[PDB]
């Protein structure tokens, strides 16, 4: 097992296993190879023979068997980047659209910062771009507080209080539909009522925590954080919202014992929560790989919860575009005002691109024409085809 | 390639025949023809050379059979599985028969029967599966396949919309730019219908279709009704405001006959079919444009692909909400109570019972579609290394 | 009593004081209630000058309506000073050259009384259209009741657009005052007869309205409406799926019924007469014949006060307060109740479907006097007041 | 003249025979006349009657030569009670149950009163038109009617709280109401703006009944969920005029509702809007024409909630229905009203009214677009 590993590379440098290694896609960080790399960096205290190279990889030899047998979704994945950054030079060609500036911190963003991140359900990374700079989800967390929501209270409980459907155009500026609820989880009034009913117990700081763990926990332990900047100036500018909360309070679409204007509180703070295009990716690649953590190997999510918030992000994710993204696109995504688009390739990748300025609709501009790019080369539509895909490409082999 | 093949099992002609039909094949299918005329020349028993002489011009597909590769392997299992559903969906005899004309309200309220054909040709059925109904609105997919198909998706969508409306609207004809809001609801396929074929007349229109249609289903039974397709015309008023409207606004291709295409319409409603020539007809849609039994390229992978994302969206009237995201399949309700399901890349299936809901849906039908996916991963949204409690029928 | 009247205008009356002295009352001589006085009057001139006895032989017929003539007692007594204020608003009007025809400009005045005036192009024939919309209601209420009509109209305005609807929620159209609803109500009048004796009886209703002044019919607008009928044939056609229409109806026939109702032709003149007819509770001014019911006269002007102008109407509503209706041909249809009935004919539309200097007639018309439904009669700040 | 009216007298007689006109001693028109009458106390002749009546004669002989807008009132009243005899019987509804009252002001300072006439209820929704007469005769018809619309909305339109242009549709729906709270007495604070607001309805009710409840004040305070809804859309919309704490103006809004009125006083206010801006028993001009006539065509096309169409088709009279069970009736030219019962319908609004104002109409040819001269078997109390 560990043998014919060894005999797939007299013996071997340390550098020439690394760089196999890192072609995979795979990254030596990786938490599922840490007594792989601790062995390794121990032994050049003490290149490498045969039955050394079984002390050290024997520790999660499996991974690596598999990684070096080409068992991956996507086992040439050095020729799937070229075309990645062949798709992002090409989107970034494109410097329309307007930044958002309701918000003095949003406005802060330079219109030229463009960042693309990939992660598959296999462990492999891929990153071009400004993707190391921290940016706020806003509405991107919507998908990722109903998966939780649904995750402890089951799909029946919370579709008591929320819809399962896209309103359209007119009829979505309303805040309820005929039945006093709001017609899904990814517009304002709904995620308002999804936030009410997490923890319903407990005060709002035990509420974040709790939450902000399961974020580390769907993001592999990257990079979680929190602007009380971008906070302050949404909970200060967000009147319509509060016209919302009353709506929603005068027709008990909250549980009994709810605080309206803690939960409003609350709704401003998750929407503050910051990422990076690389620590997003990960988490896109959690709602990819059936609620399973692909970097870390551990389970956040129920399959039952993944699927409605993928089910949902299809049809009503990326505001009044989801008919025409849905269309020509066919992949499930969320939008954000901070420029974000949290991709969902399934049983493939995960994937977080960014750009702050916004089309009419309010969508990154270089994210649309890149997610609409990455679908005219690869057969990843919905409905497309696994045996005639015709002129399209297929990295899965 | 075929002496192993006779390895793996002198021959008893029938043994040979249980192990094929053990498959989900049957002797019928054409891709087989070779085989069984070859077969049926020679008649107990088969040598070396015998048998190698029978199956060398179809060694690639029944290699492919013998050597569980099919999508679904075990195919004897997954049929008991259908058979346990169907029994269950049986025992609904809820909702109301179509009754505004006398051809839908004829049928008997417990007539019952579904069919599968999967992306390899491999078949079951059970129930009432093959007596003959209308399409009448489980058409309107095929027709949009065969106009993108045929024209492409850019020409298509200049007259028709990409979008669901929503819940109401959809009381209105048109959307906001004076187009249908999309081709899976009567305005929206009257306009798509009035656009294939444009050169010629209604009765090379209709055979002209009639030919994709066989295409679609590897030439099994498709027909017509004329006894609807009087009775439809008569009775169809609010199809008559549509095509007015649509006229009044401009929505039809540069010199058309707007009351010629309505009896165009009324046409394409009534043809009939089975449960089983609508499986394969669904087969087809789930095998990215070929027809699985005869393997001819049919539809442009294009065409296959909008026409799923309309039925996934558009398909199941008011209830395609829910639909998508309880049953997350590709699906079509007609009034006859037929359902045109699709699973890409694994099957088709045509589920027919008589006895509509207050949605306009097939009451025991659309019962066995939420059986299906709550007992194996085939909703769209499944993932296909963690699916829990459920069953991978592709393994 | 014409012994008083007699003097009221020296010992003789030269035969041609008498008519110019009531021309100023604003009655022509044409008046149906003055025939026999005008008739005798020209048998005396074959035997110029009248004395206390062969004026007591010519006037003693219609003395009563002369004499509320002559004792200033018509609605609006002072009548030559108001004549003069219309034609000050009628060359206001003329200089806004503006609107789009789908140049001729005229407005008559016809009061309750009988009194008349017009200036401009009001003799020149034109299409009703949709301003006839408000006189088949009302014939319709006349012969069957308003309980019958609005079990199948409603009395509702519908909203901006609610108004692209051909049905309310209850699968009946809005109001009379829409496409939908005038098809509906057109297929309540002459039931069991066919368009010949349709047609016929309608317009024999359209003579008396107008005191047998001009109501003709053109076939030119007619042919027009036929071919592109479209939207009405769609209207039609989704009427029949909601069973609409009274049993036994058939609407392809009712369709054709209905365009030739809107190719109905008036003058501005005739046309005064027709809304003074509304204005008068249901009695022609000029012929004093009962034409119409209170019933039919109270429902009509309030669904043309609520639905008369298009969209416009909440806007027409607020700075003019009249009941009013427009057509496609150029002219709309003004009433003020209790006072007088109008015609303002000018071809083009502006962009919500009004004739450009209709719409202005009527806000000069109300800027001026307090004829505004909610205008008060005993302090309208700075107003006239034409009833004295 | 006072001669004249001296032939056409003990003191209980000219009293009594005033009595006859609809007129009342309290009359403020009357005060110096009935001062006199207190002098000559502790029978008139020619020189003491004429002492007397010397001051307000004009009035008098109105009065006595029934130059009044109805000159024969008892008859009129006589059906006034019946109707209201008639209406009194149907018991159906919901309250927000055994109090029923009307009251009668005419343009010429006529009154009649029955049923529960002296029991304090509040306006609530009634002070739209109210609070709307008043900013048109401060601000103009152009200034107000540039954040709120002049037009009826719909079924489900109403649903919306503001049009395509983002104002509110009318003043009668409470998004137009509240946004004319904001464009009254800007530059002051909520306790001048409520004082001043206080005056203006008393110079229209004759200096009659107006109160404040601040026990309902509170109780639409807690319950505002739909209003502070509704003020926090506005301002995201930026409607209000600038400068602006929305969320006072709210608290401004309430105060108006939870007024206090009486339907005598409330009969008074309804007859300053039915004689054109002036007081019918003080004479006094309070509101300007154009105040009024836009306060009166919007009380016909949006005043009876959703039942407006009806109710203008029907009735055809500017009326305002609130949640107390009061309905302001306007007959133009002619008199003022008020009716009150607690409980009302689906449509929230009084069943006793409502069966007052259907069969007020039917009776008397007071529909507006009914004929003077031709009006079949209606009745003219004007003749
Ligand atoms: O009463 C009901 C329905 C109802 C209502 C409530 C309850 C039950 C039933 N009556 C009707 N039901 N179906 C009807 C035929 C369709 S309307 C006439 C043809 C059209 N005119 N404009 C259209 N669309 C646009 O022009 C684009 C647009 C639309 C909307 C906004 C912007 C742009 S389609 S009428
Ligand atoms: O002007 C425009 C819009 C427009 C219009 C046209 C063009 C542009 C913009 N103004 C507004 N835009 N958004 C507004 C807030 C939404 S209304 C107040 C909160 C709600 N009240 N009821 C709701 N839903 C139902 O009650 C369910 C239902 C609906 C319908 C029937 C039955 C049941 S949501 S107002």
């Amino acid at each position: 097992l560990e043998d014919l590993l060894f005999y797939t590379i007299e013996k071997i440098p340390v550098h020439k296993f690394i760089t196999a290694l890192k072609s995979t896609g795979l990254r030596t960080s990786d938490p599922r190879l840490k007594e792989c790399m601790d062995m390794l960096r121990l032994t050049l205290q003490t290149m490498l023979d045969k039955d050394l190279f079984k002390k050290c990889v024997q520790s999660n030899i499996v991974l690596l068997t598999q990684a070096f047998r080409r068992k991956f979704v996507i086992p040439d994945f050095m020729s799937f980047t070229s075309h990645i950054d062949e798709l992002y030079e090409s989107a970034k060609k494109q410097s329309g659209g307007k930044v958002a500036d309701y918000i003095p911190q949003l406005a802060k963003f330079s219109p030229d910062l463009w960042g693309v991140s990939v992660c598959t359900v296999d462990g492999q990374r891929h990153s071009i771009g400004d993707t190391k700079v921290p940016f706020c989800l806003q509405s991107c967390v919507k998908p990722l507080k109903y998966a939780i929501a649904v995750n402890d209270l089951g799909t029946e409980y919370v579709h008591r209080y929320v819809g399962k459907e896209p309103s359209g155009l007119r009829f979505n500026k309303l805040f309820l539909n005929e039945d006093d609820k709001p017609h899904n989880p990814m517009v304002n009034a709904g995620a308002i009522v999804v936030t009410s009913l997490i923890k319903q117990g407990v005060n709002n700081a035990e509420k974040f925590d709790y939450v902000m763990q399961f974020l580390n926990k769907m993001a592999g332990n990257e990079y979680v954080g929190f602007s009380n900047a971008t906070f302050q100036s949404e909970r200060e500018s967000g009147d319509r919202n509060f016209a919302i909360g009353y709506y929603l309070k005068e027709k008990k679409c909250f549980p009994e014992g709810t605080d309206m204007v803690g939960i409003l509180d609350f709704y401003f703070q998750l929407c503050s929560i910051e990422v990076t295009c690389e620590s997003a990716s990960v988490m896109a690649a959690t709602l990819a790989n059936g609620g399973f953590c692909p970097i870390t190997g551990e389970r956040v999510l129920s399959p039952e919860a993944v699927r409605n918030t993928l089910s949902l992000m299809h049809s009503c994710g990326m505001y009044d575009f989801s008919g025409q993204f849905a269309f020509h696109v066919g992949l499930p995504a969320k939008s954000g005002v901070a420029g974000g688009i949290l991709l969902v390739v399934p049983n493939v990748m995960g994937m977080m691109c960014w750009s702050p300025p916004l089309d009419k609709m309010g969508n990154s501009v270089k994210g649309i024409h890149f997610c609409h790019d990455l679908v005219s080369l690869c057969n990843f539509h919905n409905y497309d085809n696994l045996r005639h895909f015709a002129k399209k490409l297929d990295p899965r082999r």
